[PDB]
């Protein structure tokens, strides 16, 4: 029920999340393309942490209220997730901070029981992510884009914010 693109975000996405909950680096290869999802994972887990950083007080703030006891909490944080993006700017760190918070709430998961609601979390931030930055993600290259805009193998400077 997937797109190509859908199931190496997908995995992307997976990965980090179960990497966060486990609290420790996972073993399988990447999703679909090889370097891109590779250069993607790692500037992922390393700004994303960041992010869970100055990030952790806000969030546990909404986590204590949600509190994912099954699927269909996951289906409302599907509201939040549309949200996340609702600032009308562009803000590639935001793609970040969706991921970021999944990874945050993923980690509370393994920590109650609830991995199996981990996975239907990661396919959320990726529905989210692919229902409405869909044409970005191939626009923009996503995560190829993503890996220049926060300069880790880039070598200009991936910023280039022009508006009409």
């Amino acid at each position: 029920m997937e797109d190509e693109l859908y199931r190496q975000s997908l995995e992307i996405i997976s990965r980090y999340l179960r990497e966060q909950a486990t609290g420790a680096k996972d073993t399988k290869p990447m999703g679909r393309s090889g370097a891109t999802s590779r250069k993607a994972l790692e500037t992922l887990r390393r700004v994303g942490d960041g992010v869970q950083r100055n990030h952790e007080t806000a969030f546990q703030g909404m986590l204590r209220k949600l509190d994912i006891k099954n699927e269909d909490d996951v289906k409302s944080l599907s509201r939040v997730m549309i949200h996340v993006f609702s600032d009308g700017v562009t803000n590639w760190g935001r793609i970040v901070t969706l991921i970021s918070f999944g990874a945050f709430v993923a980690k509370h998961l393994k920590t109650i029981n609830q991995e199996s609601s981990i996975e239907p979390l990661a396919e959320s931030i990726t529905d989210v992510l692919v229902r409405t930055k869909r044409d970005w993600l191939v626009k923009q290259r996503g995560w190829d884009g993503f890996v220049e805009f926060f300069h880790v193998e880039d070598l200009e400077g991936g910023h280039h914010h022009h508006h009409h």
